[PDB]
């Protein structure tokens, strides 16, 4: 499915606003924004709390003209089950609160009339969804009867509601449906290959420059553009060309247009290589949070991290711990930031070696099937962006288990036959002695907290650890290594020499010495800070009011290791051979 | 100019979004959101204080089927000077950055195919603007070649870009342009009295309750309906009937649909009567700011606001220091929270008796007529809002002065002469004795500010002072008096005892003692404590990055204060016979 995109064939309507909003079994409504998490809105602390269904409404009216057209419905994100009514219809039903839905809806339309939407959206976690939790009831002798917690393993709040923008749109009835566009590197020319899908078959395609200059044309549902003089698409350089798709047949026309970059991305021995180009990531992990709103979109706060990204000298983030919106990736393309998209299989860790995660009752074949499902559905949203580099299958996972090798091979294998074209990781705190799983990926990228969780306070240990670390993780693999995050809470405004645990000075010190012995390792190809900026939790005596590792505050301000950061990366180059 | 809303018979399409962006004689774009102000979305610190003109950049598609339409676009705000540009031509210019604007553009547009707008916004402050400000040259032997400095004297920062949305919207060719809407209160019924502007002369008027039942129905151009057993409308019950307009023509069919409240508003000797009720002003001056987008519109952050509201218990807030987005004017219908709205004529003061501002050079006659101008194209636009309850034509300026005399007796005069249903304020911090305008209006607002000001850091002088000031303004003017500011700047985290200026402690006293003085003075018929929430400011040496003064922060989190009037204002009723 196609980013929704207006056109001289194409009409698009944004829902977004005010909708009207209940929880389960209750009639009275209020007033909700959409998109938005509902769980900061209110003063309600048992909505903010809620673990259930909520329901939003609202009224649109249809064009008569809009008739003989198809009409979408597509919903950009609802975390983590929903379902669509069209004037009481169901019109699809969703599982996963990360990628984007939608249905066709003609049939269910009243023209030139008043329209109710209704989307239920239920937050409960299961250990069939990604990613999972579970509810469970606590009825003991400190408990009222009824009392129900929301178990769940992963880092960051569970927060719900309708995340991205709800939009109609209209499309001919014989219509682009998805293409594919590859790029490559022959000679001093660059190729553009696409296959366009459709229940047409007459198709012109032109490539343009900045300029809107043509500079390559095909007529074909399938085919290959020749760009000469290419200019390439990388951090530092984003070169757009823009892809116009038409449909040309008797009783139906449509065009279709998108942004796309020329970059080839291969690993080969110790290098991760851009246009055949040694990288050196330098960047963040980051998370769809922000105050108020709680993950819900908003191009006010993308933009400014992107100027934020820039500002620093990033040149590249993981999208932990699920896919962003397609609006975050638009904009890398546009900013020339490499882009690591993650799967949301993050919390499949009870940091604990007596509870078995990859085990019947946990995480089994019906997690598994999820799994593959949403790479095929984050694949086939994403597959044409240049930004996006690499995917990585999970965050964390307890890939020591022996379950976790027969599960991981099935995800890896799939995404590598859906996609041969980018690398695949994934993300590890295990032992490198100890995971089964990271001898089949393409890149290795390992967690380390050495004296955050481990020796607390004790920054003497850091060179001494992290160096023997790595050389096994490079020993036992012989692969690229990404040390993928690793960082220290910092309140800001707190201070103190010597540097003490939850100081901004504890933080950059922990971060200047993790990076000294990157430095010294020639097959270490990145370092991505945790985190961005400040992000709210789940309540826990280890949460002070969330996660307070940003090298950002939420409010998007830097903290004192920002500007350490600023001088460092602008002293390294992105291209780097080690 | 009405609201654009769909309906059977109108479209309408959001251009909010990313736009391309650049200032006056650069050629290279970059991104910008739209609506948001552009200051704080870079990293460029030219641009955060740039002053001249910006330009923003969209390209759009009309559908050939809006031939035979009218094409309406639409400014929601851009401060302060703008020019609309569709396919190079322009369409309309634009004086004021606090009110929408409009032109019809089917004269203009491609059908069927792409478009480009582009809006001019200019930031550069005049004395004729409101609010008015001057640039100045700066060449002396400290300040190189071309220092200029943009001087005004509102507390505010001078925020630019574009702040409320751009839209596209279709009307028949004959349609319903504007309404008046006036409800009166008559034996058991409720009457509303309507007025409809259009070249059409053919007209159905229904009115709804709550549940859809038609309660009232008119054929005719003017008419009353009558309500029977009328649900009024006050803060803490904010009941709204929708009333349907629908013109029937041979050639043209139009529907425009409005939620209004059924409410009187009547200033008799000490009180101010809503439905001949005795009302007590519970509430804020607010601003249009919050973090990142500046004055954007955002309707996360005013759902948030609204519910803080009633959280705290307030009743009402004043629009200071302008007129606010329709968004929000639409929730404090929905809510029940009694709006003063205010002109943008703050900054007519230099806080110095030497310097006059009604003089050659400064506010004059041009300025006088611009101000007429804006109290036309705000009471045309909010006229029909229930939650308007008081006009306040402007704040803090020099009504000390002779020239004040009739500069204001004008502005008075006009206000109401164009809504003679609404009473009329002005906002003071002259001293009761020389203020030679507050004797033309039906309610009295003072802004004070003992022992933070004046006496700084004395707490003990606020009960002699407020009591006998307060006092001299009841003798004199025989009017309800609302204490419309009284505050202290609190940084979050900043505590003492004995309390210190800028602690949360020494905010919380001083605001405490300022209203045990208003309990015993039967005149006076309202609270407003300045701000709702921090707000940005230009730079100054008397600035805490802004104005610290919110009883909330700027992310819209609770100081000491806040839980004190939450229960102090739980215990006051709405409607209080003093
Ligand atoms: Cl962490
Ligand atoms: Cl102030």
């Amino acid at each position: 499915m196609l980013y929704p995109k207006e056109s001289e064939t194409r009409e698009v309507k944004d829902l977004s606003g005010v909708w009207e909003f209940r929880t389960e079994s209750d009639k009275n409504y209020i007033l909700m924004p959409v998109p938005a998490s509902f769980n900061d809105i209110t003063q309600d602390i048992n909505l903010r709390d809620y673990v259930g269904r909520v329901y939003y409404k609202k009224s649109f009216f249809i064009p008569v003209y809009w008739k003989e057209r198809n009409i979408f419905l597509r919903v950009g994100a609802a975390a983590h089950f929903s379902e669509v009514y069209v004037n009481g219809n169901l019109v699809t039903k969703h599982k996963g609160g990360f990628l984007p839905f939608e249905a066709e809806i003609s049939k269910f339309v009243n023209y030139g009339q008043e329209n109710i939407i209704e989307i239920m959206v239920d937050n409960t976690l299961t250990w069939d969804v990604l990613p999972p939790g579970e509810l469970k009831v606590i009825e003991d002798e400190m408990h009222p009867k009824g009392y129900k917690v929301l178990n769940y393993y992963f880092d960051f709040f569970n927060y719900s509601g309708i995340h991205r923008p709800v939009v109609i749109y209209t499309t001919p009835k014989v219509y682009i449906k998805d293409f594919s566009v590859i790029t490559e590197l022959s000679n001093n020319s660059a190729l553009v290959k696409y296959s366009i899908e459709s229940e047409g078959n007459n198709f012109q395609v032109i490539l343009r420059d900045k300029d809107k200059n043509i500079v390559a044309e095909n007529f074909g549902k399938s085919g290959v553009l020749e760009v000469k003089n290419p200019k390439l698409w990388e951090p530092g350089n984003p070169y757009l060309y823009n892809l116009e798709i038409k449909l040309l047949e008797k009783d139906n026309f449509d065009i279709y247009r998108m942004d796309i970059g020329i970059r080839t991305v291969r690993v080969e021995g110790k290098q991760f290589l851009i246009n055949e180009k040694p990288f050196y990531f330098k960047g963040f992990g980051k998370h769809e949070d922000s105050d108020i709103r709680g993950k819900g979109l908003d191009q006010v706060i993308n933009i400014k991290d992107f100027n934020l990204l820039k500002w620093i000298g990033a040149n590249s983030f993981r999208t932990s711990h699920y896919p962003y919106s397609e609006e975050i990736l638009f904009l890398a393309d546009q900013y020339g930031i490499a882009v690591i998209e993650e799967a949301p299989a993050v919390g499949l860790n009870l940091w604990n070696r007596n509870e078995k995660v990859f085990t019947e009752g946990r995480v089994d074949g019906k997690t598994l099937e999820h799994h593959l499902e949403i790479m095929r559905e984050l694949i086939a949203r994403d597959k044409n962006h240049p930004s996006v580099i690499m995917w990585s299958v999970a965050n964390e996972a307890a890939t020591y288990e022996d379950g976790a090798e027969e599960y991981f091979r099935r995800v890896i294998e799939e995404t590598r036959r859906l996609d041969p074209t980018r690398p695949i990781t994934i993300v590890e705190n295990t032992k490198a002695s100890e995971t089964k799983v990271s001898k089949y990926v393409d890149v290795i990228c390992v967690n380390r907290y050495y004296s955050w969780y481990t020796d607390s306070g004790d920054l003497s240990v850091i060179e001494y650890q992290l160096e023997r670390d790595l050389r096994e993780w490079y020993e036992l693999y012989r692969k690229p290594i990404i040390l993928s995050e690793f960082g220290a809470d910092a309140i800001s405004g707190f201070h103190s020499d010597p540097p003490l645990m939850f100081t901004e000075e504890y933080q950059q010190e922990m971060i200047k010495r993790f990076v000294g012995v990157l430095d010294r390792l020639d097959f270490v190809v990145g370092e991505h800070i945790w985190n961005f900026a400040d992000f709210m939790t789940k309540q826990s005596i280890t949460r002070v009011v969330g996660n307070k590792k940003g090298v950002f505050t939420r409010n998007r301000q830097p903290k004192m290791v920002a500007h350490f950061l600023k001088e460092r990366w602008s002293k390294l180059p992105d291209f780097w051979e080690k």
